[PDB]
């Protein structure tokens, strides 16, 4: 939308004139104009967007060249500022710097053409404005959103493919069989194929039960790799060996472990599965292979017997879209006869059923809604074969959507097929972008997460991973709705473009490449830069690769030189050496991810950079030194790392009044103890969640710096973690008493700091902590007894630890609902007291001791008990890691 | 030939039974019998190939067996070098090894397996060659091959189409106009490109012009870079922009000298046109370009009217075919006959004319020869349209080749085909393959080039540039040759195999790369090397890319642990940042050549090899610190780079008698002036070849070590090259006595020496120089007086020199052949005098003054006048590369 665009340049302008007068300043005048035109544009595109101006051709002809002109616009000013500030490095010290201010004054000629454009334009908008304002439609107040728990985890009508599945598996004894599923996309073969994975019989039956998404993009080796994973540690060894040799790996490992069950999910080529296959030991043992598909070719090959997948009936369908429209509450009898004509509208499909569902959330519950709906439908679905009926379908809930989530879905769109996204990434590139804007009082990320959620909800968008908090670590994209959005964003808004080479083809030329906004390529990278392209228009850069590529020590310059007028960059997955001029060069440059395996340092001309918010850097060494003045750079909001970061020594401005402290800067992933300093935590007081990996003994001495103390000077700080990377037990260390800490510290997480059982008191003691994390080995004991205080924790996870004996009371966990026992191979039992605790629901327990196993079974059928005597408890789960066990 | 491969084996058997008694002392008896075996095999393996091959089954069943007993033995031989290596690496002092001296028992028990195997051979049929003994064929000595002559530089028939061709050029002036030339394969549109190219019209009608090839796998970048490296010396900038700015410039450059006319060679599609054809943006001037295509629907899309190359006719193809048996010489009355029978079955193609050509040159010149040739020819060309005519009649031309030269001509489809082969490359690749094997007193190279004009003569190998001494510098070979050499080594003997990928391929498996021997790499060798395929069986490896490529940190151990037998690393595409230790395990590695650009010192673990011939490094590195102990190297032959080398300092052992003096050794081409000292030239009696590179000056004068007195002692000495990097002249260097030079130099080029021409006298002295090159003013003043004793020179090369009057007579050059002056802006005049120098064959003149051009013109008339008057003078030739001048 043209909307999302111009609030954007009106907002950087804005930016650019109150913050560096200077910069702007032979054009203050055009600066201004421009401002006030585009406040008016915006007003107008509004007032546009309130009518259907897909129904006029005026309306449609009037926003094109909006957006062109907006765009001549954004080009020039950007241009302009770069140029001024390489004046700045000049240092002309002339009062008239004749030479090359009439080439910043010739990107001002520009400027003042454009002007001079955008004060016409508007005055042909003026007229029209009037007969615009006649018409208006959906004149209605904005509502509150909720949160998306889980609901409905339960499968309509699809209980009869699971028994069936998972009563042909475990046939004929010795034998390595494979069962294929078919069904047209949207039938749910995933759905039900994780139903089986996820069945109590199935993980009893066999030991080893591996999860696999094969894809179409799929590779082979990189799989082989992560499967290898499943069974060890470290595969950084792996990285160098053979396919072969590691299909031979994997073979040793799997058949190891007794039986197994694998699933490989949406096959597309039999010889797909026929290299895949290699890997699985025919060991004559009742091993069982579980792959799905679409296609029936591939399934006939694998297998003479294919079981094809069946559509939900009329019932099914009118009771799916009741639990998701409505989800626990019972829909209201006059909207029944409008939700059953639908149900019978979708056929039975569960994808076109959820995307209705998730339309009909979006216009309302009201009866006028529900027939307009159902008119459309009996609309766009005359057909059944062809998908674009689904298409028609997913466009009809999509046209109802606001345009900043209509920016956000297709944004979604720009992550390769089949790739798994990182959420905490996603809201980061979003508010880099632009598409979040200030809009009340919460915080820029919550309102990014709140987004998501909706988008979740409407069932756009599949949710993959989850947290130990409950909240959402993965999502992505189902098939159609990736297809849907990247032809709906490449074709008509132009938002995006991707330079995936097909055989046979080229990269586009410079004529071509000079009209696009922003680059995907997913594909092979290091061939695209091999060309030394040049497209001075395009200000996002992606690319979302599986393995990383090194980049050759004559190509760096190649990025900076090609594309000065950069944005977001994101090339996480492309390892650089080192980084040049032209590089630091880069003045636009808001959101910078890269990697690297020889940078310990961070050049200081990098903090020259005035626009950036997010860092994410990548670095094998253990200490990262930075040098950049990050109290200098004003709008910085993050700053991740993977090592020991070593920040800054502070200092005020000596002849300037004013303070350097940041009120916007929400992280500082991992930073060294030598910097937990006063002064340190005084510049960042809105700091949110902190980091501190190196030695944590500097810290809990009280010698060095009262840094655990200092610590308490975060008022808001609410999630903090302490790692050790010394591997040397050279003393023994205490935490400081408990009125230290933040009052609001959420989540807490240890590891090797090799603690004394009895401090879990002070830990006790605080007060809204809600998830404690302690692995490899934070508390060295054989005694811990429960002694009261976890009043709020929520989740317990304990690793790799050498404790034996642990007494409480069920007084002493009143809120638990998760227990998370890992590798704890010489604890004993677990006190049965858990049993009584109303609100503990899953548990978990892996490569523990078996007389655990068995208190766990006695804890499970406790509950049972408790739930079977009348009381509303929520029901019970257990998972013990021992097949046996 | 398989002979190839037992004699290399025997040869690498003798040769570590003799060094080294302790790698092979676990063994030595079973080695020996296989030595002794081996040699009786290879007898058998003479008297078979002496009795026909191709025509009988059972014979080629008969001596197979034996070529994969003989491969297995290199394998397990070469296995126990490396174990026993492995042994004395591990330093054990142990006298029963009791860990790894059981395994290497057991490869003891593999050789014994195998020389059970060869018994068994033996055993089948005492020796298996009675009746082979029984019949003998082609029995008769071996003669002289004469050395290279160029000749046949006419062309026969295609004069008419040279003259209508020039007649296209001056068709319509202000335009561009495409000329299609559209054959058969081997009918001679390249010929006739080359012809009309080089017409004098044709370099007066335009001052600009270029040649560019345009293969079937062409990149436009590279060739635009070509073009524009023509006219320009310095390209820092076009490394750096992009191929549409490339071409905007190359029409930039081209519009600066006016007119041109450009050459594309073998065009094959019509995307090739559309997009070379925006290169030549027309300027409104009488601009041509000519382009050769075997197809005819590129030429059609080109132009609606193809120039339409015609087959020869019959008198053509003879007069051809008697040309090339007999070259100068003319055709036997006798043979007459045969000859026309055999010209008249050529059917025209000029190909079949000139590979029936070298069959006969080859066969002999006896009327019973030239019958059987005509007869097969008739056999085999029944039909017209089937290019796998030249197939068969190449087929007919190889079974004849001997069995080394057989060997020599094929593995060079080794070479991409369409690559320029330079001939040195090819000759220590056969000298370092076992290809050419010691037999007489030739030295190897010798004996290798030897072969080379051999194979040309033969018609088999085309020579693309020669030497102003007329040596073979870049050869290649017929894209129908090509593709015949590359099925017969792929398929029926097994030399090498190509992985070249297409879009749907994957690399081999593991499985099939067991079975290879040498490996060709000619797409993305860093892609294969992403996959880590690994090879035991393996000792070749080759990749021609056309560019330079990386080689990431991660990826550099590759190669080695998946090659641990490799001889033949050719890798001069690739760049090397490091290298792996396992590197300095790769005791069978005899070639090694390879790029970099950071290495500044050699390991001292590179000297722990042996069994290396060839080195060949290219740095932009100024100096190359060589650390490795390269006088206890005795099979090093060559040493070549193109860096300031300074060797170490040759230290005799201070407790052993044996002298470090390397007599294999031919060539230092650039070592550093530092480390030109008595000892490192007296421990190389034998250097053939030397140049110098660094401060020259420390080599001149008298109080800085002697160097260039000490350069005396090479007695063998025939090629010297001084060149400096100090672009300061901080004094005058002065030449020391004609005596205290090399006896035996007859080639010398000169580099930033800025001497006096005073001193030109004493270069005149020399006896034996034939070959003179001063470059970058390597004589610096104005006047020249030439003082005679050049009796023995025979090329003169002047570039960028500032020299204002030379003055000369003809009795200074009585022996002289060609003169040649680039980029002479000062010089005035040639001596007139040269003129009456019978031996002056050609005169080139580039970017002089038009003064010297108009003296030059003078010289022209009277040796024009001087054959006019029946004197048998040689045909002069002027030619100045500005016709302005
Ligand atoms: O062995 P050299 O005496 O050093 O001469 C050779 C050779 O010159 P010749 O034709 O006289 O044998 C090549 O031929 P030209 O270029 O001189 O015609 C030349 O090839 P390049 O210049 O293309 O490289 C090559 O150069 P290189 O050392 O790189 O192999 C090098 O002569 P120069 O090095 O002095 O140019
Ligand atoms: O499950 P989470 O709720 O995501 O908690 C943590 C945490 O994530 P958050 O701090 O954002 O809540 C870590 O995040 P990062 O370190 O990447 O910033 C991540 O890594 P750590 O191990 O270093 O804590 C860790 O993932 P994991 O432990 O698997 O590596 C993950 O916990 P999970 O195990 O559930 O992913
Ligand atoms: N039996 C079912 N009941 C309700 N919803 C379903 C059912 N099966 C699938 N779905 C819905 O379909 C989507 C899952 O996609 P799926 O059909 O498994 O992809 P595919 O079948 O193409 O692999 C989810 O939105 C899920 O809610
Ligand atoms: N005299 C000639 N007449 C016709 N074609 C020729 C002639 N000489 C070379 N060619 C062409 O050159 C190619 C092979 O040339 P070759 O026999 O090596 O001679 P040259 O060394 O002069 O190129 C073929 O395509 C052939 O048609």
């Amino acid at each position: 939308m043209a909307n999302v665009a111009v609030e954007f340049l009106v907002e950087n302008l804005m930016q650019l004139l109150r913050d560096n007068v200077e910069l702007i300043s032979g054009v203050k005048e055009a600066a201004e104009s421009l401002l006030q035109d585009l406040n008016d544009f915006n007003a107008f595109l509004k007032q546009a967007a309130k009518c259907h101006i897909n129904e006029n051709e005026v309306l449609r002809e009037l926003v094109k060249k909006i957006r062109t002109v907006v765009n001549s616009a954004e080009d020039a000013i950007d241009k302009f500022v770069i140029e001024a500030k390489l004046h700045k490095d000049k240092g002309v010290t002339r009062v008239l710097d004749l030479p090359h201010y009439k080439r910043v004054k010739e990107v001002a000629g520009e400027i003042k053409a454009i002007r001079n454009k955008v004060r016409e334009i508007r005055q042909t908008d003026a007229i029209g404005l009037q007969a615009l304002q006649d018409d208006d439609l959906s004149a209605r107040g904005s509502e509150e959103r909720k949160p998306p728990v889980v609901e409905e985890d339960d499968v309509v009508g699809f209980d009869e493919e699971a028994d069936i599945v998972i009563n042909r598996l475990l046939g004929e004894s010795n034998h390595l069989e494979v069962v294929p599923v078919v069904g047209m996309p949207g039938l749910g073969k995933t759905t039900l194929a994780n139903k089986i994975y996820k069945h109590p019989k199935i993980g009893y039956e066999f030991f080893t039960r591996i999860w696999v998404y094969v894809s179409q993009s799929y590779r082979r080796r990189e799989l082989f790799l992560n499967i290898i994973s499943k069974f060890t540690r470290n595969t950084k060894q792996y990285h160098g060996m053979c396919e072969e040799d590691l299909a031979d790996e994997i073979q040793e490992f799997l058949g190891k472990g007794g039986k197994y069950l694998v699933v490989l999910d949406d096959v597309w080529s039999d010889e797909a599965w026929e290299r895949i296959k290699i890997a699985f030991p025919n060991n004559n043992k009742p091993n069982r292979v579980l792959l799905t598909t679409r296609d029936s070719k591939v399934a006939k090959q694998c297998n003479p017997i294919p079981h094809d997948l069946k559509f939900l009936t009329e019932d099914e369908s009118w009771i799916l879209l009741e639990k998701k429209v409505f989800h626990k509450d019972k829909c209201p009898p006059e909207l029944v006869l409008s939700g059953k004509s639908i149900a019978k509208k979708c056929k039975g499909l569960p994808l076109a059923i959820v995307v209705i569902a998730g339309a009909l959330i979006g216009k309302g519950k009201t009866p006028r809604e529900w027939k307009q709906v159902d008119d459309s439908v009996s609309e766009h679905l005359i057909n059944r074969d062809h998908p674009e009926n689904c298409n028609k379908l997913v466009q009809m809930s999509y046209d109802r959507l606001p345009y900043d989530l209509k920016a956000c879905f297709l944004y979604c769109s720009a992550f390769p097929g089949g790739f798994q996204i990182p959420a905490w990434k996603l809201i980061r590139l979003w508010i880099a972008e632009g598409f979040i804007q200030y809009k009340g009082h919460l915080s820029l990320e919550c309102k990014g997460e709140d987004n998501l959620n909706d988008l979740i909800n409407r069932n756009l968008v599949m949710v993959m991973e989850r947290t130990s908090d409950g909240q959402i670590k993965t999502c992505r994209l189902h098939d159609m709705l990736h297809e849907f959005c990247r032809q709906e964003a490449m074709k008509e808004e132009n938002l995006f473009q991707e330079i995936k080479l097909g055989s046979e083809q080229y990269f586009p030329g410079k004529r071509e490449l000079s009209t696009y906004r922003r680059l995907c390529i997913h594909s092979s990278v290091l061939d695209f830069f091999s060309t030394k392209p040049s497209a001075e228009h395009v200000r996002s850069f992606l690319s979302f690769s599986s393995k990383k590529i090194e980049m050759p020590s004559a190509d760096i310059p190649t990025i900076p030189k090609g594309f000065p007028l950069l944005r977001v960059l994101d090339v996480e997955s492309i390892n650089f050496s080192r980084f040049s001029r032209e590089f630091y060069q880069l003045y636009h440059l808001r959101y910078v991810a890269f990697s690297s395996d020889s940078i310990k340092i961070l050049p200081k001309l990098m903090g020259e950079l005035w626009n950036i918010q997010t860092i994410i850097i990548n670095t094998q060494q253990r200490t990262l030194d930075i040098q950049a003045n990050i109290w200098n750079m004003e709008r910085l909001r993050h700053l991740h790392t993977n090592s020991s970061a070593k920040l800054p020594v502070p200092v005020a401005p000596k002849n300037s009044k004013v303070t350097l402290v940041n009120q916007s800067l929400q992280t500082l992933s991992t930073i060294a103890p030598e910097s937990c300093t006063e002064e340190v935590f005084a510049r960042t007081p809105n700091l949110k969640k902190l980091g501190i990996r190196g030695k944590i003994s500097v810290l809990l001495d009280n010698k060095s710096a009262a840094s655990l103390k200092n610590v308490k000077r975060l008022e808001y700080l609410e999630n903090l973690k302490l790692i050790n990377d010394s591997s040397i037990q050279t003393s023994k260390l205490r935490l400081p008493p408990a009125y230290i800490f933040p009052t609001k510290l959420r989540k807490l997480t240890l590891l090797d700091t090799w603690l004394e059982w009895k401090d879990m008191s002070i830990l006790g003691q605080l007060e809204h902590l809600e998830v404690l994390k302690m692995k490899e080995n934070g508390f060295s004991g054989e005694s811990w007894e429960s002694t009261g205080g976890f009043c709020s924790l929520l989740v317990l996870w304990i690793e790799r630890t050498n404790l034996v004996s642990w007494k409480a009371s069920a007084d002493d966990f009143p809120r638990l609902k998760h227990l998370v026992l890992i590798c704890c191979d010489n604890l004993k039992e677990v006190p049965i007291a858990l049993a009584d605790i109303r609100s503990f629901q899953v548990m978990m327990l892996q490569n523990s001791t078996k007389t655990a196993a068995i208190s766990a079974r006695q804890i499970q059928a406790k509950k049972d008990n408790q739930t079977q005597q009348g009381t509303k408890n929520i029901a019970f789960k257990l998972s013990i890691f021992p097949p046996d066990l």
